[PDB]
């Protein structure tokens, strides 16, 4: 007798996914959604290297530490590298007031220019620009000091009021720096600055802020017992800025016309600058992917995939891989898959006096690679892109919005790594549902065309009653099956 | 001959929803979500009307800029507008130290009520009160001064200490502002004050601040070389402020009693007000609506739709619309939809001798489910009721920076869980109309056995003769096989 | 003479919800949501609280007269507030930066008081007798703190000081001081002598320099004067050197840190009992393996995630239906066997001479059990929550943290909520599709040598015996001889 089996795909994948009812189930084809590879190197972001502070922090930078020289002539960058650990900071002990203000700042800067705010040869006339080196700032074996600042004393026995200004004409903002000094006795302070009660005022249109000397006993901090406190402002274009002291003022040398950026962003990282080129960088190294989610950082610069917390996000496509269910024809009457079918998802087994084969049936085939491919591109595209994580930090005095932030971070965080595998392990078992349910449809299509011309076999095959040649058997194939005829 | 058909409806609708296996889906019925309609205006909140500063911000307002008349007799809100055209706040210039902290605390109050905390004519026999006026806040033409702070000089080239109380008897917090006036030279210290070295002191049971004038030489804003820094404290009730000073104090004059409320806010808006009244606002316009979801603005007062992202938010209820599946009877076997069909969701046509007939009971028992499903989400989606403004000065970036990641982190959620939620509905609800109209078909199916012809497309052929009568009893689930059977 | 298929049913009047229906009664099912406690303050992992009382942390750390029950104080597992602390900072002034200080101490697992300047030997040239005040009285006299000294002038000189402290501890040291603030000049005068006086404190991360503000001021508790207080963390190794020439409470007692992990500061009326547990929150412990609780959002330990759900509750056995998607389950099977005791799927036979099918039965056992793990395994449990507080100055801050906790409330309950009624409507679905699977396996197996009654059942033609029975529930049906 002559026979047309349903039957449907089977391969030698090993690919495993997950479902609410099972786990490691075998499946024909699937799609993995979590990047965990990376290059391991800092990489260009769209054409652009960042710039790299090397042994230098943020303020060893910006102040110019003498030890930083090699970063004088940066210009523009894509993102901001500290190394774990710099070594190279506010080399003259002190506090850095609004540090972390300010490194939110430069977060959003592209581009800046340093120049000289307070030309060093003529801004001074009645005052010493030459004495102002120490051992806390040393460089090549001698006392220096910073690049950017400039550490006026007395010319004489003398130290008049000084009113210098200047007017921001860079059509950006100015990002000006000055430091206040504070002697360890009055000795000292008029030995430097003669007039033993002085003050440090700097005003321009919205900063107002005044200094006095506070003279006192301190610890030595690198044998060092004096402080020196470092300031900031950002100056309006067009506005002015004007400083006036009798004493201790650590003046602008250089200040920095700032170009404001999207996309930027401070990272701490101890990997190695390639000339590689990437959308999507990391501390650990860059990522070069399509897929929606990734395990590699949660800091992110560029266009990156999301990051969370998973080893595992992996949607299955085809069936269960079966060689030899809710709608119970998959792994249900129909007990195994085909490999001998390498043309399709679902089709038909015949054989006849002419012989045997397999088809595939394209129409369900089709319409189930096209449910399931909307059904892929539709996940990935609700998953939005990660853009350039901003960095958070607070200093010893902001534990509580420390604390705040991260967990605002780690709540994210956990919602997306639920979000991201729920999804997943619901439309995993959806997936082989809808395969169970076209391989059902299917079968009872090729029932309704027989009716009583054939008997069921039990295990999705159909024994013909009459003589069904490859001509006959197209007919059932292609659902025209002329049931009078016999 | 005769034939009974067992079918599904369809009817004009261009409706269209998506699934995650299909979009632009044409169905029968189905209810938008997404509110994405307002009124373009200001209106009333519950019956109240906001407060409109108009070309005045919050400092303008509360110290009584010159130019802020028109709001002195405010009493009481349920919103506060400011607009993006403020040109009056601080007519003399210098910092307001908190500022945004004092319009946080503003954000929760209903109604205030300005009174003379220190009578200007009794307060400060010691002191010139009249000579306390400026060109930077002229009015008319004319030097003035705000209208809540008083400007003390010397009299008779001498300035003594002051000392002045007030006990807050008012059973509400008392809201004290005042000022320290910086002068850009001694000479101009002395000529105001006489005394080349004074401070101002300002102490409560709970604050506790003082003041030391610095001169220095400054740029001019709005022509002035001068500073003048406004603060603000909040008074207990039953307590006691006390100020001291031998200069440069911009006395209090008039204060505010605070009343605490709930659900206003601040907001910036350039729409206009109108006698429109609204249980919710937005700075683009009042929303009148009952959908669970909003796209027209994340700031809300009110009672509001929660905010999403989304363009469209729609959830099919009625079936995939075929006009003249996973359980593979729509689009399936039964390959078509009846327009014919008006009185349900799933019903039969029949041709004998002698008409389209919806099934109550099969589709009575959908419409119960899908109208549960579709409140059962809408429920789920909590109302948004008045969201509160966050304002940051230029040294607080990083934590304007962290609000931003909160309200952004927070939005992303909502659209994906609004966008997902509906997607996998939409499925299942086509699911359920595909199982329904397939477990109809086997009922009816097994109502008949071999006393008709499965003719394969829903139809059943009738071997015998089946009248209107014969016809009912299928609908009605009373089929008398037995009796048919003998009528062949 | 009748073979039947069937599902169980049992007395069970439980209930959950799906999304297209409300009050399903179903025969198993298993609560997601603890809401059980034991109103009572216990042990965490063996080691009690410190339990402040009466005293708010101000209080504690300063030495407060009224704390003194405290001063032996050495390692907790967390720090219990109680609602309205009348004793603090008894001597009024401002304690700058002390939600700050509450915040450092919410990690720390123990410290050690010890005598930082010992009071009878570190200040020759200064009076350290006279500092007592009827603002921090005790036992009926005048009083101060324990951990603070008011140095004030001997004599009529109030020479210049300094002092220094090598943190040789090995670890953090918490330091304390205050500044007191006289009424007068008068007072400023009898008390340190110098007019004009100044506070220094400096270590190689601290610096700061303090005025004495002298003005009137309104009376706290009948003191018109004032007293601020500061702190630092001293590092290990680091020195911290005071210089004064007036107004300086120095420090007397300081604190030793020692860090851990997983403690907190809560605000709890509830009282300590001998309990121990692995789940502590303000209302009382918690003894659950649940994912999730609506008894506090506060939590010490290790916890079930808070929601605000009032009920969360999981189907897993089927609808109850005693004397759907796939229509066997309250459709063509219109009812339940309560005589069914051995499992979900089965037959009941009649011969002439229940059990229930163990393979679908299984099967499903499995998939219900994987399904409810796989829920719970995703609801990672809450681990300490940190509490927050802010000063009258930082509203902003309050209101952004309020609304992040409230933010993550609402996507955490609507999660669990949603999760729940999707998987139930899946479940119920899932047995519905067994029994139509089961049914149609037996309608296959015997064919056309039974009659198909409509109830599930199937009258045979022949006579069907045990061991003929068996064949049929075994799958092993020998059509053939038939
Ligand atoms: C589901 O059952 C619960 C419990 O029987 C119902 O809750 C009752 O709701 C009414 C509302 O007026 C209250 O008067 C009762 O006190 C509630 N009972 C309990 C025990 O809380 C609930 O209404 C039912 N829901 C539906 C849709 O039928
Ligand atoms: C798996 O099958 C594919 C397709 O038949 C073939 O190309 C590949 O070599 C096979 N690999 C193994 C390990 O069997
Ligand atoms: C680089 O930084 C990572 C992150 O802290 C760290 O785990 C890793 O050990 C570092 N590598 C080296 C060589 O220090
Ligand atoms: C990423 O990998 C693909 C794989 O072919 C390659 O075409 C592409 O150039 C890669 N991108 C980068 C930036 O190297
Ligand atoms: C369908 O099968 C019949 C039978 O062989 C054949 O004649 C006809 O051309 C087929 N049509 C298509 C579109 O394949
Ligand atoms: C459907 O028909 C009704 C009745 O004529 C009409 O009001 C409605 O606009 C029609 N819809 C479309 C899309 O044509
Ligand atoms: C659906 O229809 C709209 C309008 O006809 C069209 O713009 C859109 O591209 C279609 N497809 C999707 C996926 O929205
Ligand atoms: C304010 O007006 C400008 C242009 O006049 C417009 O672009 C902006 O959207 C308006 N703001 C609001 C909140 O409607
Ligand atoms: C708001 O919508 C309702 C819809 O029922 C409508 O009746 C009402 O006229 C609309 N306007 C107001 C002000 O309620
Ligand atoms: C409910 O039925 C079970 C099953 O035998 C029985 O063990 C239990 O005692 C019954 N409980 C009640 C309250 O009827
Ligand atoms: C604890 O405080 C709550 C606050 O509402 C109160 O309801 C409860 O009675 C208090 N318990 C005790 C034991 O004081
Ligand atoms: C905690 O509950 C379990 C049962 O849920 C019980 O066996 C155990 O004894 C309980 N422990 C305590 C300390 O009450």
């Amino acid at each position: 007798s002559d026979t047309i089996c349903i039957g449907y795909h089977a391969n030698n994948s090993t690919d495993t996914v997950d479902t609410l009812l099972e786990k490691n189930v075998t499946v024909t084809h699937s799609v993995n959604l979590l990047e965990d590879s990376h290059n391991g190197k800092l990489c260009k972001l769209k054409g652009i290297a960042p710039l790299q502070l090397g042994k230098c922090n943020i303020a060893g930078w910006l102040l110019g530490n003498p030890e930083c020289d090699s970063l004088l002539p940066a210009r523009s960058w894509s993102y901001i590298v500290e190394t774990p650990n710099s070594e190279n900071g506010a080399c003259y002990p002190g506090d850095f007031i609004d540090y972390e203000e300010l490194k939110e700042q430069l977060s959003s800067v592209s581009s800046l220019e340093r120049f000289e705010i307070f030309p060093k040869e003529s801004s001074w006339p009645n005052h010493n620009t030459l004495k102002g080196v120490t051992a806390s700032c040393s460089h090549g074996g001698k006392s220096s000091f910073y690049r950017n600042l400039l550490w006026l004393t007395k010319t004489g026995d003398s130290y008049p009021k000084l009113t210098n200004s200047y007017v921001n004409n860079k059509g950006k903002e100015v990002l000006v720096l000055w430091g206040v000094h504070h002697p360890s006795s009055s000795n000292e302070q008029q030995s430097l600055y003669h007039n033993v009660n002085a003050y440090v005022s700097v005003v321009s249109s919205n900063y107002n802020r005044r200094f006095t000397p506070e003279i006192a006993a301190r610890p030595k901090v690198r044998d060092q017992p004096g402080r020196m406190n470092y300031y900031w402002t950002l100056l309006e274009p067009g506005d002015t800025i004007i400083f006036e002291a009798t004493g201790n003022l650590i003046a602008p040398w250089y200040a920095f016309a700032l170009s404001r950026g999207f996309g930027s962003s401070i990272i701490i990282s101890n990997a190695s600058m390639h000339e590689c080129n990437t959308k999507c960088q990391t501390p650990q190294g860059a990522i070069n992917s399509s897929l929606p989610f990734q395990n590699i950082h949660p800091v992110t610069i560029g266009e990156c995939p999301k990051y969370v917390r998973s080893t595992k996000l992996r949607m299955v496509t085809g069936l269960r891989n079966i060689p030899s269910g809710l709608f119970g024809a998959i792994a249900g009457f129909i007990e195994g898959g085909w490999t001998g079918m390498i043309d399709g998802w679902y089709g038909y087994h015949h054989q006849n006096e002419q012989g045997s084969g397999y088809a595939a049936d394209q129409k369900s085939t089709q319409n189930a690679i096209n449910g399931i491919t909307n059904k892929v591109n539709s996940v990935i595209e609700k998953m939005n892109t990660q853009f350039t994580t901003v960095g958070k930090e607070f200093n010893n005095l902001e534990k509580r919005m420390e604390n705040l932030n991260k967990k605002v971070d780690d709540g994210f965080l956990d919602i997306w790594t639920y979000n991201a595998e729920l999804l997943v392990l619901l439309e995993n078992e959806r997936t082989l549902d809808f395969h169970d349910s076209n391989v059902k449809n299917l079968y009872e299509k090729v029932k309704s065309q027989l009716k009583n011309n054939a008997k069921e076999i039990g295990n999705g095959c159909f024994e013909f009653y009459h003589k069904c040649d490859n001509e006959c058997m197209e007919s059932v194939r292609n659902g025209t099956y002329d049931y009078p005829k016999y």
